[PDB]
């Protein structure tokens, strides 16, 4: 219908009225892994209550995506933005963090530690964060974290994290299983915690392996609220997220793994 091809081509020129400006201030050079990849300004995580010694402290290179639970989509920490990175938790009331990614993988830097070993505290600033207990799972390990503000123990709330560890090095898993059973765990955490914030959740740029993630959670909870008959559009979802963070998806492996995953899915359900 002509009413819908001229809707779609005008929703496409939306995105020439965002910006990107927060991130690129002088300020904020050292805050970014990929000088390129940068959060838009209309749904980034603004820090508020930061060191006022700091001329900018509010700024964080991460998005909230909404879809239309919520997410948001941030990069790995750098060693100089794991005080922020705590920060952005504690005010989001994050509750649950996914971290798609080894440390360091084919040599190179894709997050900087910013928990502590197990049973033991750090502070990260203001910030202090135990690590009570860790499991091991096949796929992935799960750290329970405390975070709590220095001087406020009244503040102190449990952060999940879910450290995905088997990721290929290379392209995409060529099965969505470990994928699904871990965000099928992460799901029913959240779904747990009352008054829970958004789930983070990262990579090295915050967009790949991040998008695949979020992406994917999307349509299964879609498919937890109507059914395996329901519709399912990929593409358009994607332009839903990058809507609120640029280039979420990054590969054409991503893309099809997107696709099995979701089909994977609705298998199980059928199987059980």
């Amino acid at each position: 219908g002509f009413w819908e091809e001229f809707e779609t081509l005008q929703q496409q020129e939306c995105k020439l009225l965002y910006s990107r400006k927060e991130g690129q201030r002088q300020e904020n050079k050292n805050k970014n892994r990929y000088k390129n990849i940068l959060p838009f300004d209309h749904t980034r995580v603004v820090l508020h209550d930061g060191d006022p010694n700091e001329p900018v402290s509010d700024y964080i290179n991460a998005n909230i995506i909404m879809p239309e639970k919520s997410y948001i989509a941030t990069q790995g920490c750098l060693q100089n933005t794991v005080n922020d990175f705590w920060r952005m938790v504690f005010q989001e009331n994050s509750r649950v963090i996914v971290m798609t990614t080894k440390e360091v993988e084919r040599g190179k830097s894709k997050c900087v530690k910013y928990w502590p070993d197990e049973y033991a505290l750090k502070e990260y600033g203001v910030m202090r964060v135990r690590n009570v207990k860790e499991s091991a799972a096949h796929d992935y390990t799960l750290r329970e974290l405390k975070l709590s503000k220095v001087g406020q123990g009244n503040t102190e709330r449990t952060v999940w994290q879910y450290h995905f560890r088997t990721w290929p090095d290379h392209g995409v898993p060529s099965d969505p299983g470990g994928v699904l059973d871990f965000l099928e765990e992460v799901h029913h955490k959240q779904e747990s915690i009352m008054d829970a914030g958004p789930v983070v959740v990262h990579c090295s740029a915050g967009i790949g392996r991040t998008g695949t993630f979020i992406v994917i959670d999307i349509l299964i909870d879609i498919i937890r609220e109507k059914g395996v008959d329901c519709d399912i559009d990929v593409p358009k979802t994607i332009q839903m997220v990058r809507s609120q963070r640029s280039g979420m998806v990054q590969t054409e492996a991503q893309y099809r793994f997107i696709y099995m995953a979701v089909q994977h899915y609705i298998e199980t359900l059928q199987r059980r």
